[PDB]
C-alpha cells in the first residue's frame, strides 16, 4: 500500500516486472480523425475494468522518431509494469494512454492543441474516466484526475501541455526533456509561471514529478531549468505531493533509453491521483 516519501529515490521494477502477467490490462489500438487528419493510439485498460467504475487517466507521448506503439512494444513493455505494478497494489488500477505526435501538421511542441480538442473528447468519450461529459466544462472538472507525460521528444510535449492545458491536467511527468520556450532557464520557469497566474490554480492543483537519468543528455538543459523552477514561490519541492507539488528524480547512471526511461515511470506514476481523489486512502 502506498505512501509518500519526501524524497523517494530511483528503484527499477524487479526484473519479473518485464515479463508478461496473468493480470494483463487490454490494450486497444484506436483509430479517430482530428486537427491533424486521421491518426491512431493504443489504450491501456486495466485488468478488470469497469466502465461503470472511474478512471484516473495518464497519458504518456513517445521519442523522436518514435510513435504510437513503441511504448507497448517489445521495445519497451510498459504494458507488464503496469500490469504487475497494479496487480501488486503499487499502483492504483489506471487507463494509460499513448498517443503521438506524428503525422499531418502535428509536431511534438503543437500536440497540445489536438489533444485538446480531439485526443481527449475521443478517449473519454469511450472509456470511463472522471469526466461525466467531454465539454470543455466536463473535462476541466475532471483535471485532478488527468495526467500527461513523456520522454524526450515526448518531455518537450509535456512541457507545452503543461503551460496550454493547466485548465485540463493536474499532473505532469516530463522525463528527460526541456521545455524550449526562453533563452535561459529563467525564461522558461517565468513563463510556466505565467501559465500558472494565468490559470487561477493553487499551488495544490497541480504537480510535477520531472525525471531523468544522470548519463541522460537531457540532464544538462533540464537541471538548469528545474533549479529556475525551485525558486519560484508557484513550486513547493518535495515529491510528498501531501505537502508539495514539484520533485525532480534522477536515476544514478541512467543513459537517454527507455530501459531505464520505463522505470521512472514505475516510481512516478504511483505518486499520482491521490489529492482530492475520491477514495479514502492514506499515504
Amino acid at each position: 500500500s502506498f505512501k509518500y516519501e519526501s524524497a523517494v529515490q530511483y528503484r527499477p521494477a524487479p526484473d519479473s516486472y518485464l515479463n508478461p502477467c496473468p493480470q494483463a490490462g487490454r490494450i486497444v489500438k484506436e483509430t479517430y480523425t482530428g486537427i491533424n487528419g486521421t491518426k491512431s493510439l493504443n489504450v491501456y485498460l486495466p485488468y478488470g475494468y469497469d466502465p461503470n467504475k472511474k478512471y484516473n487517466i495518464f497519458y504518456l507521448m513517445h521519442g523522436g522518431g518514435e510513435n504510437e506503439n513503441t511504448i507497448f512494444s517489445n521495445d519497451v513493455k510498459l504494458q507488464n509494469i503496469l500490469d504487475h505494478a497494479i496487480m501488486n497494489g503499487e499502483l492504483e488500477p489506471l487507463i494509460v494512454v499513448t498517443p503521438t505526435f506524428n503525422g499531418g501538421n502535428c509536431t511534438a511542441q503543437n500536440f497540445y492543441q489536438e489533444f485538446r480538442q480531439n485526443v481527449i473528447p475521443f478517449v473519454e468519450s469511450k472509456y470511463s474516466t472522471y469526466a461525466e461529459s467531454t465539454t470543455p466544462q466536463g473535462i476541466a472538472a475532471s483535471r485532478m484526475h488527468r495526467g500527461f507525460g513523456g520522454f524526450s521528444m515526448g518531455g518537450l510535449t509535456t512541457w507545452y501541455v503543461m503551460v496550454n492545458c493547466l485548465d485540463y491536467v493536474a499532473y505532469f511527468m516530463p522525463l528527460s526533456g526541456d521545455y524550449w520556450y526562453g533563452n535561459s532557464p529563467q525564461d522558461k520557469a517565468n513563463s510556466i509561471a505565467e501559465a500558472i497566474n494565468r490559470s487561477g490554480l493553487s499551488k495544490r492543483e497541480y504537480f510535477v514529478f520531472a525525471a531523468t537519468g544522470s548519463e541522460d543528455i537531457a540532464y544538462a538543459n533540464m537541471n538548469p531549468q528545474i533549479e529556475a523552477m525551485k525558486a519560484l514561490p508557484h513550486f513547493d519541492y518535495t515529491s510528498d505531493f501531501s505537502k508539495g507539488n514539484f520533485y525532480f528524480l534522477v536515476a544514478p547512471g541512467a543513459t537517454h533509453w527507455w530501459g531505464y526511461v520505463r522505470h521512472y515511470i514505475y516510481d512516478a506514476l504511483p505518486y499520482f491521483f491521490h489529492e482530492l481523489e475520491h477514495h479514502h486512502h492514506h499515504h
